[PDB]
């Protein structure tokens, strides 16, 4: 159209990164994403206290130990936000399984089926859902199993290293969400270069590289850049399959109207010099370890989400067991 | 009275951390330790160029590609330093398998058997050798397998988290070498404190905790504190089974003669409050990830050693193939 946002929609499928579904439709996204940190934030908003009470009652109604109830309440809460979001958009929503299961393959699978079940009980088809999993080797294997054995589509997140990107591709997962701004954060905090040209942004380069690898070798996994610090990073990735953006940045993209030029494409990726590689667990863990930023961000990413999960549990138990 | 070193020898078995075996006997250690880093340093010393030429001659004979001949040369070089060290001491020497195999369980095992073989060809019994392995889950499993299936004794190194310490204990490895000063380095660089009291030193606390857990629950694995920044850390660990110290600090302990008080003791540990826990891979990786310092130091520790290995290979190929 004319705004940067509408222009971006010509080259990339825009996705809204938030749990605050009231602010969604203003940007008309295709899909939506949520994570432990977003649900937490939104769950504390006055406007959504109604969903929380319903989730609590669900816990209460299913009964069992208090743990069965906080788990089921939280699981339902996620599903509730999910369903509401779905009424506002035409595509899929991403619901993440607890980060504390990041290294437990079977737990992530079982928990994923559980979420898909809860959604099913609410009349929502799994085709509208993307289960978010931490991109650890086990999370990726959980993704593989979910896709191949249960037809459950996944959103591999907290993806930082090229190794992770590769393992996900071979695992044939539906979608990956490479974090861009957090890569910038690491380079800003550790290296001595605190600034980057949109195109030089480390995060943008990781996603650009991953995108070229995926397209050049015909992997059907969807590349969705995520977590952004500015709109320059977003514009430098125009052309990417998908880009999940925060309401704040979506709003900025809706405000300005400079000419937006596509940057990523199947033709440029085909001209890049990347060579195909195969990774078993050993090679994966090694190649991943060689990427310090990735090792440290994936690790801290898991702790932060887990913490958001712990904080959400606490407030809820305090709320339903005084 | 006596020197701090000789006093420490009453409560702890002293081990020399170095490849420079000429400076060893001055401190009369029980065991000795070496690593891909120390060997690198060692081989570049004029005094040991004789061992390098012998190692080179060995590798050319086995043949293969440049990388191959370089492998046998390096393997022999390690063994040669090992043998020389053994002539100077009554105990065991630690030889580490390439850090680049840290995530490859079967490679570490095969490579370990190989080193034990080379030593055997040199008339050295395996009872005199401790194969050093990175303390990753696979390295620990390699240790377990080596001990149980081949009677090969291991030195689990780059041990930082309590999880690692636990996994090693259940794996029944012969010895673990918890790094002390590198834990200090992490806390100095990341937290905002510059100096701690010997007893408050994070590194000292990690080893103290590990020691109490081992003794309290009767694990026979030997606890050997390693990598020290100062002698205060060493004195705060007096009583530990073993302590491998650099020639520099050994020299300082030999110069001062203040009264040294034992700090760690199995009986004290046994009469303490710590709960026994079991860790499978899942629990291990999770408990380990909860320790940021450990996650980052183990990870960087592997990259650094691997780099020392890469540098040693290069210098050698340039020397035997130009």
């Amino acid at each position: 159209m004319e705004s940067a946002l509408d222009q971006l929609k010509q080259f990339t499928t825009v996705v809204a990164d938030t749990g605050d579904f009231h602010a969604i439709d203003e940007y008309k996204p295709q899909d939506a994403t949520t994570n432990p940190s977003l649900i937490l934030a939104a769950a504390q908003m006055p406007a959504y206290q109604e969903l929380v009470e319903e989730a609590i009652a669900y816990g209460r109604k299913l009964g069992g130990s208090q743990e069965d109830q906080i788990k089921n309440a939280i699981d339902k809460l996620f599903v509730l936000f999910g369903a509401e979001i779905l009424k506002k958009i035409p595509g899929r929503v991403s619901t993440e399984v607890d980060a504390r299961l990041s290294f437990d393959k079977d737990a992530m699978v079982a928990r994923a089926r559980r979420l898909i079940e809860l959604y099913k009980e609410a009349g929502i088809s799994k085709d509208r859902i993307l289960i978010k999993l931490s991109s650890t080797w086990e999370g990726i294997q959980a993704g593989k199993e979910l896709e191949e054995q249960h037809g459950i589509h996944c959103n591999m997140t907290l993806l930082f290293s090229f190794a992770q990107a590769v393992a996900c591709a071979e695992a044939g997962v539906t979608l990956i969400s490479p974090f861009v701004g957090r890569i910038l954060d690491w380079h800003v905090a550790n290296t001595d270069k605190k600034s980057y040209e949109p195109l030089e942004d480390p995060g943008v380069k990781s996603v650009t590289k991953i995108y070229n690898y995926y397209k050049k070798f015909s992997y059907k996994t969807i590349v969705m850049g995520a977590s952004f610090r500015n709109t320059g990073e977003i514009k430098a990735l125009a052309g990417c399959d998908f880009l999940t953006i925060s309401p704040k940045l979506l709003g900025e993209l809706l405000q300005d109207n400079a000419k937006l030029v596509p940057v990523l494409s199947a033709k440029a990726a085909q001209a890049s010099d990347l060579e195909k590689i195969h990774l078993d667990e050993k090679s994966f863990r090694w190649l991943h370890n060689e990427d310090q930023m990735a090792v440290e961000k994936l690790s801290d990413g898991i702790r932060k989400f887990a913490a958001d999960a712990v904080k959400l549990e606490r407030m809820l138990t305090e709320r339903m067991f005084n």
